[PDB]
C-alpha cells in the first residue's frame, strides 16, 4: 500500500544543478578524490526529508537576501560592504533554528562572482545594480551569525538601509589565492566556531564503487580555469523527492540508466536512501551517455548488492 | 485516464517561467488593454510546450552561443554580435516550429546580465586550460538586431574591448537595464523574432477570459533594475514548477476547464476558486488591479473538471 518510489523522467538536458544555478552539463566519477564529501545544497532524503542548507528554489541556490549596513574600502583594490541577510522569504533568519545557515547559503570555498541589486523601500523607488563577489572563506563570511561581505569594483554606489539581493553568476576567480575547493565547507559562523546541523558526509562503502556526480560547469570572470560544481543530486531530484516522500523500503534503491529509444539500460547505479549515488566505476572524467538517457527506479535492494561493471 | 494534478507548492516555493525570480505576489489587472500572448511560460493542462517554453529553470531569458565581432550602433555602450545556438548546443534549425530558440526573452525591453567566455583554445603552460571573461551586458529585445529566430542577436557592454570574437559565450539575465520610456519595457509586446518588419510565427496563442466577471490571475515577480527609478514586474499564467509538473504527467485533460482552490494548509480552508484553462492560464471572479493578499503559505489545489458554463464565487 506504500507510495511507490519514483523519480521524474528527465533527461540530463533537462536538469539543473543543486549547488549553483546551472544546467547539468555530464555526469562525472572522481574515485581517488582525497575529499570528504558533505556539502550542504542539493541534500534530500529518498523520502523527501530537505537537509543542509537545501531549499526547494532555483532562484535561492546561492543566493542571499538583505541590507547593507556598512562601507569598508580594500587596501588597494576594490570595497568591501557589510550585509545583514535575512531568510530568502525575507522573515528574519534565527540563528536558533536547526539549520547550517539560511537556506540557500552557498556550501563551497570559493570567489562566488554575481550582481548586487537593490531596490529603495522609500513615486517609484531609485535602484542600482553592480557586479559583486563574496568570499565564502573570508573571516567575514558569517551567514550563520546574519551577516557576511561582499565586495565590488564599484566604490560608492551602494546604499545602506535599503533591500538588497545578491544573483549568484559564477566565479570570480580560480587563482590560488582565491581558494576554490568545491567540497570545502565555509565556516558559517566564523573560523574558530564549528558548522552545526549538517546533512551528513557521503561514500561509496562497496569496494570498487564510486559516487557519480550531476556536474556543471561554472562560469569565470577571468583568468584561466575549467572549473565544476559537482552535486549528488540536480535541483528537479530535490523539488520530486519533496513532493512525493514515498517511503524508502531500504536503504539502496537500485536505479537504471536507459536510453528511451532503444529501451536498452547503458548502465546501473545505486540510489542510497541519504540522497546521492554510487556506481562501479574504476576510472574518473565524464560519463559518455546518448542524450536521450534518464534514470529509472528499478527495486529496492541493500548495501551488499553487486553492481554491475561500468 | 492518468488523474490530472497540481504540485503542493506554495506560493513561497515557485518561481516565474518567464524571467528566473521566485513568485512573490498573485495579481490581476482587469482593465488592460494589451492582448497577453506572452512565449514562456506556456503549457497545456496535458503537457504539451508551446511557444519558445523550456523546462530548465537556468534557460529562462539564456542565451548560448559565440561572439562574432564588435559592431557599429549608434546607441550608447559598445556592442557584440553573437550567434545564437540551441540551449543545448546544438544548431537552431530556423525550420522547426517555433518562434525562436527555447528560452528566448518573449516580452520588449533592456535585458540585463552577464555576458561570460569560456575559450576553446587551451594553453598548456597554462595547464591545457582555456582563458575566460565576464561582464555585465544589456541585450535591447526592440532592437533591429534582435534576430533570434534568424540564429543572431547583439548586446551592449560597459566594458571597452574584453570581449573575444569566436569564443563560447553565455548570458545569464539578472534583471532589466532600464524602464525609463526610452527603454521600452513592455511585458506584453513580443519582440519581433526576426527582426524589423517580419512577422512572427508559431506563437503560443492568446490567452483571456470569457466569463462575464473573470479577469486573468497572474503569478507576479519584482524583477531588479540595474538604474533609475521603477518597481517592475514579469506576470506569468503559470509557474515553472507548473509547467514542469504538466510536462511530466501529461494527463488528459477531461474538460476545457478545471476547478482549482487557493488552500491555506494552516486554516485547512479555501481563500477563493479559479478556473484553470486547457491553454494553460487562470481567470478568477475579480473586478479589482492589485495583488491578491494571501499567505505565501496557500496553494492550490485541483478539485474538479468544470466547463465554460460554470460561475465562480466572487473573490
Ligand atoms: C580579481 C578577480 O576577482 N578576478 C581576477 C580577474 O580580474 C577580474 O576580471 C577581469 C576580466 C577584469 O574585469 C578585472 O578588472 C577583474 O578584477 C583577472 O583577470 C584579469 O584582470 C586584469 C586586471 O586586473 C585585466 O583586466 C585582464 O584582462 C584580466 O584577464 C582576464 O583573464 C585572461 C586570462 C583573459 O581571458 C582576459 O581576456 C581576461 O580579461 C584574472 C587573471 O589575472 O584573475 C582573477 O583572479
Amino acid at each position: 500500500s506504500s507510495k511507490p518510489f519514483t523519480l521524474p523522467i528527465l533527461t540530463l538536458g533537462e536538469l539543473t544543478n543543486s549547488r549553483f544555478p546551472l544546467p547539468i552539463d555530464v555526469l562525472y566519477t572522481n574515485p581517488n578524490e582525497s575529499a570528504i564529501v558533505q556539502c550542504q545544497n542539493g541534500r534530500c532524503t529518498l523520502d523527501g526529508e530537505l537537509q543542509g542548507t537545501t531549499q526547494l528554489l532555483p532562484t535561492g541556490i546561492c543566493a542571499f537576501r538583505g541590507k547593507v549596513t556598512q562601507q569598508v574600502q580594500d587596501e588597494h583594490r576594490g570595497t568591501h560592504w557589510n550585509m545583514t541577510v535575512t531568510n530568502l522569504n525575507g522573515t528574519p533568519f534565527d540563528p536558533t533554528e536547526d539549520v547550517p545557515a539560511p537556506l540557500g547559503t552557498p556550501d563551497f570555498s570559493g570567489q562566488i562572482y554575481g550582481v548586487i541589486s537593490q531596490r529603495n523601500t522609500n513615486n517609484l523607488p531609485a535602484n542600482r545594480a553592480h557586479e559583486a563577489v563574496i568570499a565564502t572563506y573570508s573571516p567575514k563570511f558569517t551567514p550563520k551569525l546574519g551577516n557576511i561581505q561582499f565586495s565590488t569594483w564599484e566604490t560608492q554606489d551602494v546604499s545602506s538601509g535599503q533591500p538588497t539581493k545578491f544573483t549568484p553568476v559564477g566565479l570570480a576567480s580560480v587563482d590560488a589565492n582565491s581558494h576554490f575547493d568545491q567540497w570545502t565547507l565555509p565556516s558559517y559562523s566564523g573560523a574558530l566556531t564549528l558548522n552545526m546541523n549538517l546533512a551528513p558526509s557521503v561514500a561509496p562503502v562497496f569496494p570498487g564503487e564510486c559516487l557519480l556526480f550531476f556536474r556543471s560547469f561554472i562560469p569565470l570572470k577571468g583568468g584561466y580555469g575549467n572549473p565544476a560544481i559537482d552535486c549528488l543530486m540536480p535541483q528537479e531530484w530535490v523539488q520530486h523527492l519533496y513532493q512525493e516522500s514515498a517511503p524508502s523500503l531500504s536503504d539502496v534503491a537500485l536505479v537504471r540508466y536507459v536510453n528511451p529509444e532503444t529501451g536498452r539500460t547503458l548502465f546501473e547505479a545505486k540510489l542510497h536512501r541519504n540522497g546521492f549515488l554510487t556506481v562501479a566505476r574504476n576510472s574518473a572524467g565524464p560519463v559518455v551517455a546518448p542524450t536521450n538517457g534518464y534514470f529509472r527506479f528499478d527495486s529496492w535492494v541493500n548495501q551488499f548488492y553487486t553492481l554491475a561493471p561500468m
